[PDB]
C-alpha cells in the first residue's frame, strides 16, 4: 500500500462499485480511498491535492485520520472549522505528523460537510512489527483489509437531510443494490490451512452493520486501535467509524461460503446476493456460495472486549469520580440536533485559530455553548445518555485525539472501573442506557467529540472539547502552509466551495 509518504490526489469522476453510475469524490482514482500504510514510529507526510471540480459535492475539502493522538499536530486533525480552514481546489495541503507510540487499524475521511459519504473514505494501517497477537495468525497484509460502506445512488447534498439508508452495502469497494444484482462481488481468497488476520473497518455514513462469514467463526484480537484479549464469535454489530481486527482460520472445506454485512436499516437481508461478498479458498470454483446463514451462537457484546495488556481506568470506581465529569444532553429539533441546548455551527475563524490568537476561555470561544475548556492532566468523565428526544439512535459518539475508556456500554446497566476496553467510537446505545467514558487530558489542542453518523454530524450533533487551552499555541506549532489555508479560502466565490 501507499504510504506514509505519499500523494493523495482528489479528482471527481464516474464510479459504479455497484452496477450504477454515479458521480463521485474519489483518491487516486478509486472509492474507497485507497489503503495507506505504514508502522509504528513512522513519520506520515501525506500530501493531499484537490483537484475537485464538481461543487454539489464539494471543491473543497479537509482530511481527518481517525483514531490518531496528533499530538503536538492538531493543526492536521482535518475537522473543518475546527482544526483548519478547508483546502482550496487547484490547492494542496501537508498533513505531517507522526505516530510514536500508536498500532493499529484506523481510517482516513473527509472532515467536511458530508463530503465522505460522496466517496472520500478509506482504510489506514498501522502495524506493530512486535505485534504481540502475531502468533495467532499467518497473514496480514493489503488483502486482509475488509471494508464496509453504505453507498448512496443520489448525493449526499442532492437526496434527503436524513437518507433511510444506503441503496447498497460495499465490502471491499463492490456490492449489489436490490436493482443490480448480478453486479460483481468482492472475493476474499484464502488458503485451506492458514490463519488470517483480517482488518474490519466501517466507512459507513450511518447505518451500522451486522457481519458474519458462513461456516466460520472469528477471534477478536482488536476494537478499533486497542489490543483486545482473544476473544471468539461468530457475529460483530460494527457501527460507523469502528474497526476490529479478528483471526480466520481458514480449515472449512474448500468452498465458497458468503460474506455479510447486514446494515441496520435501508436494503436489508440478502437477496440477490445484496449485503454480501464471497470468501473464497483457493481451489473452488469462481462462482457464488450457496451457503446459508446459521444462527449466531457467540454474538460479540462490548462488555466482553478487554485490553490485551493492562489499561487502568483514570479516576476512582465511582460515579463522578474525576476531575471534570459532564454529561451531554441530547436532543432534535426536526432539522437540527443539539447537545447541552447547543447545535454545533461551523465557526468562519476555525476553533484552533481563535485559541492560537488567544481566546482561552470557554465564553470567549464560538461557538459559544458548543467549546467546553477541559482543565490538563485531569481525570474526565462523560456519560451520553440515549433519549427518545434523540431520534436515529444508537449514536456512535467519536472524541477526536484519544482512545477512552468504555466504563458503561449500551445494553449494560454495569459499570467496570477494572478492566473495561479502551476505544474511540462507542455506541450511546437505546433509551435506558447511560453509555460513559473516561480519558485524561494530556494532549492539548480542542478536539472533535460527535455523532459520527455524518448527516447527525452535519446537522450539528456535535461539541469542541478545547483541552488545555493555556498550553495549545506552545504545544502545537503550525506551519505556514496551515496559516495560509484559511486567507485562501476565505477568499472563494460561494460557486466554488
Ligand atoms: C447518566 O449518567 C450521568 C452521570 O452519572 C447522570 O448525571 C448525574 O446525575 C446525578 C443525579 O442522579 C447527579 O448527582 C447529583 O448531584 C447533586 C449535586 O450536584 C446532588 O445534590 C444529588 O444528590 C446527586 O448526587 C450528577 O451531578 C450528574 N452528573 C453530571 C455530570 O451531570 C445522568 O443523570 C444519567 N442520565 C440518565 C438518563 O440516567
Ligand atoms: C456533480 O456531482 C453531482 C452529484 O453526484 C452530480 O449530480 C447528478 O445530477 C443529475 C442531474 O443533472 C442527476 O440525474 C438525474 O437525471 C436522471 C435522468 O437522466 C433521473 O434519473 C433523475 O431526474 C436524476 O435526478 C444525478 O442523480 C446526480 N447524481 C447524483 C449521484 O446525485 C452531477 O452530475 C455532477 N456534475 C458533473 C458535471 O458531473
Ligand atoms: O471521525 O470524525
Ligand atoms: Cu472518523
Ligand atoms: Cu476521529
Ligand atoms: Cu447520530
Ligand atoms: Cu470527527
Ligand atoms: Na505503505
Ligand atoms: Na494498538
Amino acid at each position: 500500500a501507499i504510504g506514509p509518504v505519499a500523494d493523495l490526489t482528489l479528482t471527481n469522476a464516474a464510479v459504479s462499485p455497484d452496477g450504477f453510475s454515479r458521480e463521485a469524490v474519489v483518491v487516486n482514482g478509486v472509492t474507497p480511498a485507497p489503503l495507506i500504510s505504514g508502522q509504528k514510529g513512522d513519520r506520515f507526510q501525506l500530501n493531499v491535492i484537490d483537484n475537485l471540480t464538481n461543487h454539489t459535492m464539494l471543491k473543497t475539502t479537509s482530511i481527518h485520520w481517525h483514531g490518531f493522538f496528533q499530538h503536538g499536530t492538531n493543526w492536521a486533525d482535518g475537522p473543518a472549522f475546527v482544526n483548519q480552514c478547508p483546502i482550496a481546489s487547484g490547492h494542496s495541503f501537508l498533513y505531517d505528523f507522526q505516530v510514536p507510540d500508536q498500532a493499529g487499524t484506523f481510517w482516513y475521511h473527509s472532515h467536511l460537510s458530508t463530503q465522505y459519504c460522496d466517496g472520500l473514505r478509506g482504510p489506514f494501517v498501522v502495524y506493530d512489527p512486535n505485534d504481540p497477537q502475531a502468533s495467532l495468525y499467518d497473514i496480514d497484509n493489503d488483502d486482509t483489509v475488509i471494508t464496509l460502506a453504505d453507498w448512496y445512488h443520489v448525493a449526499a447534498k442532492l437526496g434527503p437531510r436524513f437518507p433511510p439508508g444506503s441503496d447498497a452495502t460495499l465490502i471491499n469497494g463492490l456490492g449489489r443494490s436490490p436493482g443490480t444484482t448480478a453486479a460483481d462481488l468482492a472475493v476474499i481468497k484464502v488458503t485451506q490451512g492458514k490463519r488470517y488476520r483480517f482488518r474490519l473497518v466501517s466507512l459507513s455514513c450511518d447505518p451500522n452493520h451486522t457481519f458474519s462469514i458462513d461456516g466460520h467463526t472469528m477471534t477478536i484480537i482488536e476494537a478499533d486501535s486497542v489490543n483486545t484479549q482473544p476473544l471468539e464469535v461468530d457475529s460483530i454489530q460494527i457501527f460507523a467509524a469502528q474497526r476490529y481486527s479478528f483471526v480466520l482460520d481458514a480449515s472449512q472445506p474448500v468452498d465458497n461460503y458468503w460474506i455479510r454485512a447486514n446494515p441496520s436499516f435501508g436494503n436489508t437481508g440478502f437477496a440477490g446476493g445484496i449485503n454480501s461478498a464471497i470468501l473464497r479458498y483457493l481451489g473452488a470454483p469462481e462462482i457464488e456460495p450457496t451457503t446459508t446463514q446459521t444462527t449466531p451462537t457467540k454474538p460479540l457484546t462490548e462488555v466482553d472486549l478487554h485490553p490485551l495488556t493492562p489499561m487502568a481506568v483514570p479516576g476512582r470506581p465511582e460515579p463522578g469520580g474525576v476531575d471534570k465529569p459532564l454529561n451531554m444532553v441530547f436532543n432534535f429539533n426536526g432539522t437540527n440536533f443539539f447537545i447541552n441546548n447547543h447545535s454545533f455551527v461551523p465557526p468562519s475563524v476555525p476553533v484552533l485559530l481563535q485559541i492560537l490568537s488567544g481566546a482561552q476561555a470557554a465564553q470567549d470561544l464560538v461557538p459559544e455553548g458548543s467549546v467546553y475548556v477541559l482543565p490538563s492532566n485531569s481525570s474526565i468523565e462523560i456519560s451520553f445518555p440515549a433519549t427518545v428526544n434523540a431520534p436515529g439512535a444508537p449514536h456512535p459518539f467519536h472524541l477526536h485525539g484519544h482512545t477512552f475508556a468504555v466504563v458503561r456500554s449500551a445494553g449494560s446497566s454495569e459499570y467496570n472501573y477494572d478492566n473495561p476496553i479502551f476505544r474511540d467510537v462507542v455506541s450511546t446505545g437505546t433509551p435506558g442506557d447511560n453509555v460513559t467514558i473516561r480519558f485524561q487530558t494530556a494532549n492539548p489542542g480542542p478536539w472533535f467529540l460527535h455523532c459520527h453518523i455524518d448527516f447527525h454530524l452535519d446537522a450539528g450533533f456535535a461539541v469542541v472539547m478545547a483541552e488545555d487551552t493555556p498550553d495549545t499555541t506552545a504545544a502545537n506549532p503550525v506551519p505556514q502552509a496551515w496559516s495560509d489555508l484559511c486567507p485562501i479560502y476565505d477568499a472563494l466565490d460561494p460557486s466554488d466551495l
